[PDB]
């Protein structure tokens, strides 16, 4: 119908007319409209069949389909793709037909296949690794969660060693300890670390305002990236603020620091092995930065991580928690799904602003400023000082 | 956004003005817009988190939350629902926040909870049973598919006894034989059978024109519903054509005929126990009807089912296959996802019109007429005669 074609045109034109945050708001609206207008049968069909996407993405990734199609200059037949990738012809035709129906590839008028936006995404190593993590790590924990909760008469989960994870992978270890003994998972996790989220806190963080008159003299630390992974925050800080003095220090475990060396600048960023369960060695830094760290820990462990930093602080030192700050009400699926997943796997939780302030108060900290940098799903740099 | 409220108003007004087929077209367009507009990170988040929906629906079902909320007259607090249903209060608060974010319930401005469209759907026994089936039968088979295809170097799956199912449930039994040994699963399937799809073939089936001069004496059957389940097709036939002569006969296995009795009219429809893997007892029927039967069998078994019927047929007899008829190209997610699920669990497949005609020719049948009754996902009554 011309009506459907016109709806598509108007929504694309409105999407192009706004920014990434406007487009995120439109996408959530489109989802809310689908759910509101689907029939009861459609609801069950959707819940039944949308689980297919991750499995079929896992297969495409195993075959190298997404990478191959992303490099192809012309439409490919199912036959050409099957013979090239070493797949049964009929299986490849069925997988491609399914993939086209969910835009994981596109199907042409003459029943050939080209890259979509999603083909290209699943071709990117860091994003492919996310999809692989969802299949091998998240799926099993969600599959265990209902019977786990039933067996245990619906407990409030508060312990990383007593959640669905232990049922899912038949172990008494917490997720973090268990992953160390699984080379396949560590390799994928290693690739997942290379994905850099955009935008980042530096888009809205008023660094010069937050600095005040803080002196890098004689030899003080500007920024200590605690569990900084590949040190994207350190790299982006040095890139945005090349003239601000002070040590910029990436802190992580030796294997992650080794992985980071390749892509770290040759000067200006220190690689310091540090376990964030031990006292913070760098004294009187301006910013102690924790990005997507504390959300992976229940309150007891998150508190201990903060308590390990507080004694290193000057009056001018700030702890900067860069993490999810879902609202009190009307939280979006991306903030609320993450909460169920980290409950199931890690025994942890998403925290509202009030819950972040209650946690930080136990560590003797007070919130000075909160700088949101994503919308409508809230990620913010929360700036904490000594009480 | 005023923009988002405006899009919702426009789509809702266009949705209300069209019919169910028009709303299904709009819904498919909103999905495609969503995928096309998505960022690479959104794609991975969606694939990571959308499978939460089934796990959380299953937990809500276990707690009886959806039936409870559907019968509440006023908005309920998380604490009221947790206390009433026997759930940890923090667990219940988090589940409800997640459910509200995906419209499985509605959250009020007061942070209390009411029934949405989806909470009513998940309270309907037949539809709840569809969601439990997705969780306990489909999820494990989709979980097994990628590694099963990898280990076996991407075979064309062709055998019910050799597909993802056997790896998922650690068995050499086919799905149908295995399910029959599992009481809780058998019980869920019987509730699943109580769901009647709408619309149905009688909306576009020109019965009078197909009958022509056909006569019901001596004691001939107008309609034999082979695997008719609750016998909804028999009920609708007798409701729509109450004065058309000829016996109307529900065929299924004894336990399903037993379950059908309470819903069946007192006269006009015979309950005849009959295994459709055995020779058809009713001779010279006008219509031998197979609704959503053959798609659950690979060609070899589907052919055996048809070959059990053909010897009972007159020149006036028709086999009516009422089933999915996906197009040669541009097939929708609801008819390609089904294909991947039935490949994985049953070793079967969706069939294009031409694939149905090829199968039916091997049984000595030729397509007389094809009567579509759903759009844009094709279900049709295909009328076959002896060739
Ligand atoms: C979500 S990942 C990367 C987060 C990083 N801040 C970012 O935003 O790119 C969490 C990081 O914590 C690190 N990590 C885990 N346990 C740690 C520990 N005990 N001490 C220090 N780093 C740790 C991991 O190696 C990983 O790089
Ligand atoms: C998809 S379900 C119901 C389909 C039904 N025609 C309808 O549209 O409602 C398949 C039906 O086949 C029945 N069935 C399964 N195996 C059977 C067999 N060997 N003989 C007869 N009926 C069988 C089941 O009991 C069930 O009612």
């Amino acid at each position: 119908m011309e009506t459907v074609a016109a709806i598509k045109t108007l929504i694309q034109q409105l999407a192009q007319s706004t920014d990434q945050f406007g487009r995120a708001e439109i996408n959530d609206a489109l989802r809310e409209l689908q759910y509101s207008l689907e029939t009861p049968f459609d609801t069950v069909m959707r819940m039944s069949l949308d689980t297919c996407q991750v499995a079929v993405a896992r297969i495409g990734s195993d075959l190298g389909l997404f990478k191959h199609l992303s490099q192809c200059a012309s439409p490919q037949s199912a036959e050409e793709l099957a013979d090239h990738l070493g797949c049964g012809r009929e299986l490849m035709s069925r997988l491609l037909r399914y993939m086209a129906s969910v835009r994981m590839v596109q199907q042409t008028d003459d029943i050939k296949y080209i890259s979509s936006n999603i083909t290209q995404t699943l071709a990117v190593p860091g994003l492919e690794a996310g999809m692989r993590h969802a299949f091998e790590n998240l799926w099993p924990v969600l599959m265990a969660l209902p019977d786990f909760l039933a067996e245990r008469k619906y407990p409030d989960i508060v312990d990383a060693k007593d959640t669905a994870f232990q049922k899912a992978f038949n172990t008494d270890q917490d997720c973090f300890h268990w992953l160390a003994t699984q080379p396949t998972r560590i390799a994928n996790f290693k690739v997942l670390l290379t994905d850099e989220r955009t935008p980042n806190f530096l888009s809205t963080f008023p660094l010069e305002k937050e600095l005040g008159s803080w002196s890098a003299e004689p030899e003080k630390a500007l920024f200590v990236d605690i569990g900084g992974g590949m040190g994207h925050a350190c790299i982006r800080l040095r890139e945005k603020y090349p003239n601000q003095p002070g040590r910029v220090i990436l802190q992580d475990l030796p294997p992650v620091l080794q992985a980071a060396q390749a892509t770290l600048p040759l000067s200006g960023i220190e690689s310091m092995p540090h376990n964030f369960h031990t006292p913070q060695p760098v004294q009187g830094a301006k910013f102690y930065f924790l990005r997507l760290i504390l959300r992976d820990f229940p309150d007891h462990q998150a508190l201990e991580i903060l308590q390990n930093i507080v004694p290193a602080m000057d009056a001018e030192s700030r702890i900067v928690i860069d993490d999810g700050v879902p609202p009190e009400k009307g939280a979006r699926w991306a903030e609320t799904g993450t909460d169920i997943c980290i409950m199931s796997a890690l025994g942890s939780k998403e925290r509202t602003q009030r819950q972040w302030e209650e946690l930080a108060a136990k560590a003797g900290l007070q919130l000075q400023a909160l700088y949101q940098y994503t919308w409508p799903v809230v990620n913010a740099a929360m700036v904490f000082s000594l009480q």
